[PDB]
């Protein structure tokens, strides 16, 4: 039944994201469950590309499942698809950003170099802003057009934050999301990055991206009054909690070659939102 | 004196390249010493970018030295510059490919993705074909125009060979020279490459590049009669010796994630050339 299939998706979000489970547990019942289902879609697709043994074939098999899903002919016992089917039934979810999300996951299948900041935003749009777009009909039922730009920019904001915390982790998987033009601008070589060096040039480049993330966070938060009241604390809380990763890395002297917002800090952000 | 400064450059080539020291020891005295000096220039610049701690600044300091060298005002005790200065005095060396070589070394300073085969040839031209061009006035004094295309293609041939043997070694330094379009064409993912997988798709892609190298080797060898007699065995020998790396990897079942032409095989190639 629906409660079991949603409970499965609740287990996924609570296992993989402390920040987003605590934010979204504050939504009303049916919005919260739909976000759980939307989350499990995103998290499966990202796990295929980033952690599956055969990512080209697994993701293509995942997208075919979604084509069948969207045509209402996917018949299965998989709780995530049963939860998503109700969510799509219960709220006017748009499939466009769901597809766009898969197009973004495709980008991580083969070697790519981010050259410019726009390259970076293009990537961030497809793997993170799309998720913002998937959620808006649940979060802002009648006001999607009024809040869409801020949702997109909140996407940029959090993906850059995640990239900025995961520099070493991404290097060890032979991924670089730092724009090459910035590395040239600040004199931070690939040899420097290979030697996991935190010098003044690295900090300059990190801070330049971090301030971009911060402007986007600010834009997104400026749209929070346009959300319905029940969405303001979960959306605002999730943003501030994730934004707090940046300052965490600052207080740890930018050591991103070995970072969590603390549980207590997370609660402080929530309480301030309340 | 000159004999000491050339003897220093002889020590460099014999330490770093079995293939090219044995080929070029067969040249007459003054051609052989000049090749030694030309070799030490190339090998210093490549060592800066690939093994220096501060490659942006070291290579720029190396290029400034060469600007001063070319204006005849570099005064030093460094044997490699004293050997190169005679070589430039003794033979009509062109500085154009020497500069182009540094432009090619610049490319390895920051993250880059080879997208297409032309990307690859562009890179190979600047780091390997230029070396062919540096050598031609010593190897083919009056016939540079007649043999230049083959020298360039011999460049392509050997750089691809080197890339093709060094796939794992280059991966561990966070370098990928495989064109991304080929990985897409043959279904060889970045995850596959990260898992150092030698599957049928990897072999298909490897063999496609290997046949390109082989066509270029064939073109270059077809120009060998246009070289003067004393250059035919060293140029032909060096090419066949380096080309033999490809078949070596074939006989080792393409295991390039852990390959040498044997000493005895090297001698067989030389004797056949003689
Ligand atoms: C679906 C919602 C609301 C949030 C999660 C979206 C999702 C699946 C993010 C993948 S997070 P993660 O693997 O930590 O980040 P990346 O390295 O893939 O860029
Ligand atoms: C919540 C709203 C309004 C927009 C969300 C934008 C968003 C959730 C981008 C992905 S955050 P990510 O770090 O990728 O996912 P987790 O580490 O929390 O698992
Ligand atoms: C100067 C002559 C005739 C041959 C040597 C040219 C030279 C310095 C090649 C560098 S070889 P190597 O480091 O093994 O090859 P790459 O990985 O740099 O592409
Ligand atoms: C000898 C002629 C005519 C053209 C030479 C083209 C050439 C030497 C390209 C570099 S071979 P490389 O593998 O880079 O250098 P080593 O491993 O032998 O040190
Ligand atoms: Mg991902
Ligand atoms: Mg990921
Ligand atoms: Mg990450
Ligand atoms: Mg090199
Ligand atoms: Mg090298
Ligand atoms: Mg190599």
């Amino acid at each position: 039944d629906l409660n079991n299939a949603y409970d499965h998706c609740k287990n996924i979000i609570e296992k993989h994201s402390k920040t987003f489970s605590k934010a979204f547990a504050m939504l009303p019942k049916h919005q919260k469950r739909a976000v759980w289902a939307i989350y499990a879609f995103c998290r499966r697709a990202d796990d295929i590309v980033d952690e599956g043994e055969n990512p080209k074939e697994e993701l293509e098999a995942f997208a075919v499942e979604f084509d069948l899903f969207m045509e209402g002919r996917l018949e299965t016992e998989d709780p995530c698809w049963i939860a998503l089917q109700d969510a799509f039934e219960r709220f006017p979810l748009d499939p466009a950003p769901f597809y766009e999300m898969i197009v973004g996951q495709r980008m991580d299948l083969y070697p790519k170099t981010i050259d410019t900041k726009d390259d970076l935003l293009h990537y961030c749009y497809h793997v993170a802003s799309t998720v913002g777009l998937m959620l808006l009909p649940v979060l802002a039922p009648g006001k999607v057009s009024r809040v869409k730009t801020g949702a997109i920019e909140l996407g940029y904001a959090m993906q850059i934050t995640n990239i900025l915390r995961d520099i070493g982790e991404d290097l060890d998987n032979h991924r670089i999301y730092i724009p090459k033009q910035m590395m040239i601008e600040y004199g931070y070589t690939r040899t420097d990055l290979h030697n996991k060096k935190v010098n003044e040039a690295f900090i300059q480049l990190w801070e330049d991206l971090a301030q971009d993330a911060e402007h986007y966070y600010r834009n997104a938060l400026a749209t929070l009054p346009e959300y319905p009241v029940y969405s303001r604390t979960p959306v605002g809380g999730a943003a501030k909690m994730y934004r707090a990763i940046i300052q965490t890395v600052r207080n740890n002297d930018y050591q991103v070659f070995g970072n969590y917002v603390s549980d207590q800090m997370k609660k402080q952000i929530i309480a301030e939102m309340q």
